[PDB]
């Protein structure tokens, strides 16, 4: 599918992108002028339309008015500003689900969804479907012909609340489903394992969703739970397929995308998959507020250029100060607003955008932060978002555009599908899931100064120097291959608990883990020992010889190779077993490069062993210990330009040496003859 | 009933038996020979099959086929491996539930219960109970007189998830239920106390079961709740007699049991009623991680011995390494394999098997360990295992078959039914229910060298020469006398707060605590005084005089009679109204016997106390200091041949004085000419 990037308005050059959601329907008509006033003052040059307008648009059953809609368009298009037009399909209006309550999606209890938030309809429904495939095509007819529209974009976070649908239309698709994956029954019974408890299958008519099995003490088929959460990704993939197809018929020119919502911890729709379908990759992303803030946002924006292949990406959504949907919703500190578009950035991105361009006075989003704040124009945030647009504009003039995010030493793998099946109830322990471990690699790297390229186990990370295989529980023959291949011919690699333990199907393997490449990583685990203080006196932590501790689940490793060596070593409670097992090994393999980490050591326990490791490897490590101060991005043009941004991770002011080039952009930093400073928050671009 | 022990294969001599849930069907049959060859190696004897196996057998609606499992019996059968053989009725085909959806169990809320997990029947459903009853007597007429089976294993942990059903069925079956308890509705009315909140009943009809009352702030009949529990284990008490009925019909030369699922927590069936229902009792047991560990399965073993009357039982299941259930599930330290198995058979059990033979690759349970890991015959389990079985070889060549656990100078009092009582939710404090404190006490004595008796209610508990009445919350007339009439002729009692407040109706006694024994413990309360931190400044504990510690609850001793002695009071801040207070009491009558104590010490409190009230008491105590390190467990035959059982209850490894006679077992232990070595985890067992 080939990239198609939203293009300049008639007359105007090549620019990074920068805009929000546009809401113009929930305020009165006459706040519109004033809206591009400030627009134009801030260099916002995009706006998103009419995402959550189906009402506003089919204002009744067949009834479809686009008078407002078009005279926002033309005021915005005279202005300069470019207009991604939603498809408006998001969220149904009253009259939809009054006369048609059958499109509302069912929980696990059989629970009806009601109006009254959003995104209630189930995926699979065919009359939702029929419905939003009209107003689609309506859509399409109306603005074919109008050249504000640059974009469509479809739907909006599909499966953000309606994920899992278990309505009988549901039912039916998953077995279509099973039918075109499986084609035989016996082929179902064997993926699942349905000889356990009696659930062998007769038929196809046979299979249902995960419904409820009681809650607490009573555990659903895991390998029948994967594919139903395969299912449900897929289920509205083909949705939001059907909606682009039809406004692609109309529109052929018209750049397509849908806003995914990557982020570390995201566990349902698998995007790599999605990106197959869209133009251009585009994501929504919100700070996750401490300590995490910095890296969690660029090992988020980083997959993002990962699933996109490096291709430029589109920065949909994020947010200017507080959300408004956590337990408790901090605001950003100065500077961040700033610093974290610029992150988005030097990962790739070639537009920045915002929900949303005004603070809401009503409705559940009211005190979600916004451009332009309800406190008005003369506020710190929309003169921070002024600054802002004035600094891509100065990065859109110094060339910046289409540059690559430049390929690291190091990829991380990262496996939705590996995430959905060590969300089963019945694993060795609840507090081990397959997201937590790429993150804790990234940010480590990040803290000996190496800035990994986050790939899906898709990508090409069979590419790089070295690779991390971080709880990678799910392994193919195929991927074992990869795997193998890639340490013959001198790949190194990291790989740690919780990897190659079952299939593709969740069967786990047999003979010893991790299963098919033991010969690759040279250690040999019969079980795993969680860790925990559920019970009193449980086993609770794992000292390592090194001086780092292992938390929630550690590898009974029961032998290596002869020509494995060990690092560290377990230090316990002889009673355990654990006293002096192998906690981190590294084993030779033709050309590569294996190193085992046998437990979860976290960010700062990665950190600590990350020279020794490294060392014994061969993957060479700045010996400035300095190197995790400030975090280095860098995109590249094939033409020779780099641009290189510097962050400061850290909670105090920091101070290094100065890069080659054209400082072209600072907040909250300040530029030298030797040596640069940056504040917390701080950042830097330069140009070589 | 009569006790019918499960008998050897034709030209076996008796063994204990070992061995394993079997499931063949889960697998493809090749895999036998290597099971049955393995097994063999392991010394086991014995498997049980086709406990989940209807869909199998019964593979659609009066379709049923034998050949597969007649094939593994054969292929036992020719290895000397013994079969019990299940009713196969535990969970019903995908078939069974698709066409009669009407068996599906009903939640508290009403929400259906659906097929993918398990157990999801009614108890009460006649059409499942149809269904049942046909494939009980197709198995046993299929297996009559085939010599490889030597027992039934009647369906498979009744209520292990189904215990709570408000289905129509339930409905309908409580009423009766009730009519047969009461007879008439005037009887009921007085039962329950229904003439608070206008609920007192003008007919049977009337009566519901307690449905959802809108949670949280909302507060059912206790009364009700209480008579409702007895109902939903007599309801699945009634359905396992007809089904073993049909069985022993065809088959009457076949002993049948049911696995009971004995441990300190479970709070649903009552156990000691049902074991009238069987020919040998049978148990399930999973180890509790961390301190727990030791105590808790010496505890629940040794209530098995009580609930047997000291008959030889069987212990069906446990684990070799960790469970699947938890939401973390720690692995087995070195040597508590075999420990825990030696704990149960030194409790009495003639027979030692594992939850299951070979771990399962897919599945719920695919990460519960198995006698055979995923990691195959070259695993520490396996040779483990292989250990086991040698040693229980051993036992069996040493005549240990049919000795009985030895009686106890203690016997600890549990009872269901006051546990049922304790779990109201309008109780003065939640943090107590009766099944923590005979635990405590279990403990406690063992904390001073002393292994008690668990004993249900009804047992003989008052033919020891003391008695433990710990939290018996419920208590008739009839117990009152029978506590009266054990002290008055020189009986021993320890009796804690939470005893006697109510009748067996859950109608509290007046006059002050304890109800209806006062004159024999020499104590009156008025009212308790819960303790803990859910408002800031909360009184959250009280000392005790001695140097210990109540939490949770303790009662407000008004005064105490003539003749009471005070051991200990309570320290506090004077405007408590608790300082001064006494917290342990004794008291003689005639003969006999009585200690009080006031409120919740832990394990470590009562350990605390333990020297202070035996000596007050005249119960004398072993004067050793070292006396908590091990557990002595001892079985007897008529022909006064004893074998002794040696544990480290300890993080340490331990030295203590050899026992008489010859060294039997020993595991992670030393023999030697004066002394005797335990590691921690460590066993030994002597016979003399
Ligand atoms: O932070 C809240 C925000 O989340 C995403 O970006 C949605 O697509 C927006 O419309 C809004 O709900
Ligand atoms: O621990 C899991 C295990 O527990 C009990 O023994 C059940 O009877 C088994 O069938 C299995 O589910």
């Amino acid at each position: 599918r080939a990239h198609r990037w939203p293009q300049p308005l008639p007359g105007n050059d090549r620019k990074i992108w920068f805009g929000a959601d546009y809401n113009p329907d929930q305020w009165p008509e006459d706040v519109q002028d004033e809206d591009i006033r400030l627009m134009k003052q801030a260099g916002v040059n995009i706006v998103s339309l009419a995402i959550f307008s189906w009402a506003n648009i089919e204002t009744s059953d067949g009834n479809f008015e686009f008078d407002w809609l078009d005279r926002v368009i033309d005021k915005l298009y005279k202005a300069g500003i470019a207009v991604d037009l939603a498809s408006a399909t998001a969220s149904p209006p009253m009259w939809l689900t009054s006369a048609h309550p059958e499109v509302l999606r069912r929980d696990e209890q059989g629970h009806v969804i009601w109006p009254g938030a959003r995104q209630h309809w189930r995926p699979t429904s065919p009359t939702f479907r029929t419905y939003a495939l009209r107003l689609c095509r309506e859509m399409a007819e109306h603005y074919k012909d109008n050249p504000a529209i640059v974009s469509w974009h479809v739907g909006n976070e599909y499966g953000c609340h309606n994920y899992f649908d278990y309505s009988d239309d549901a039912v039916q698709a998953f077995r279509e489903w099973c039918r075109d994956r499986y084609g035989t029954i016996d082929k179902v019974n064997a993926a699942w394992g349905t000889n356990f408890w009696s659930q062998r299958l007769n038929s196809f008519e046979e299979i249902l969703p995960p419904r409820y099995v009681g809650g607490e003490g009573n555990f659903t088929n895991p390998g029948r739970l994967l594919d139903f959460k395969h299912f449900c990704s897929d289920a509205l993939k083909e949705f939001f397929c059907a909606e682009r197809d039809v406004l692609s018929e109309v529109t052929p020119n018209i750049p397509l995308t849908t806003n995914f919502m990557v982020s570390a911890s995201q566990n349902t729709l698998d995007y790599d998959d999605w990106a197959h379908e869209v133009d251009f990759v585009s994501n929504d992303h919100y700070f996750t507020p401490g300590s995490w803030h910095i890296d969690e946002l660029a090992y988020s924006a980083s997959l993002v250029d990962g699933i996109s292949r490096k291709k430029p990406w589109f920065l949909m959504a994020q947010s200017t100060s507080a959300v408004n949907w956590r337990e408790i919703n901090p605001r950003k500190e100065p500077g961040e607003l700033i610093r974290d578009s610029m992150l988005h950035l030097a990962m790739g991105a070639d537009a920045i955008c915002y929900f949303q361009w005004r603070q809401s006075r009503s409705g559940a989003e009211k005190f979600h932060s916004a451009m332009l704040p309800l406190a008005g124009e003369h506020s710190q945030i929309y003169r921070d978002v002024c600054a802002l647009g004035a600094d891509l504009d100065t990065l859109s003039d110094a060339g910046i555009l289409r540059s690559k995010l430049s390929k690291a030493r190091v990829a991380i793998v990262q496996d939705i599908q590996s995430e959905w099946a060590t969300e089963h109830t019945a694993t060795p322990t609840q507090h081990i899931r397959e997201w937590t471990e790429p993150l804790d690699w990234f940010a480590a790297f990040a803290n000996r100064g190496v800035t990994a390229d986050v790939t899906p186990i898709h990508a090409q990370w069979d590419t790089y120097d070295a690779v991390v295989i971080p709880c990678v529980y799910l392994f193919s023959e195929e991927m074992a291959e990869r795997l193998r291949t890639f340490v013959r011919n001198g790949g190194k690699a990291f790989v740690t608990y919780y990897s190659a333990l079952a299939d593709e199907h969740d069967r786990l393997h047999t003979e010893g883990w991790p299963g098919l490449i033991g010969d690759v990583v040279g250690v040999r685990i019969e079980e795993h020992c969680p860790l925990g203080t559920l019970f009193p006196g449980m086993l609770d932590h794992l000292d390592v010889s090194n001086g780092t501790v292992v938390h929630d689940l550690a590898d009974v490793i029961d032998a290596i190779a002869d020509d494995t060596t060990v690092l560290a070593t377990f230090e316990a409670d002889p009673a355990t077993g654990m006293d002096g097992r192998a906690a981190i090994t590294v084993h030779p393999y033709h050309e590569g490069g294996v190193a085992y980490i046998a437990g979860k050591l976290g960010r700062d326990g990665i950190s600590q062993s990350l020279p020794e490791i490294c060392a014994a490897l061969g993957f060479e490590l700045d010996a400035d210990p300095r190197a995790g101060d400030v975090l280095r991005v860098v995109r590249e043009q094939e033409d020779g330009a780099i641009f290189e941004f510097l962050f400061n991770r850290t909670r105090n002011t920091v101070t290094a040496d100065r890069p080659a080039g054209d400082m072209l952009i600072c907040s909250l930093a300040t530029d030298s003859t030797d040596k640069v400073t940056l504040e917390p928050n701080g950042v830097l671009a330069f140009r070589r």
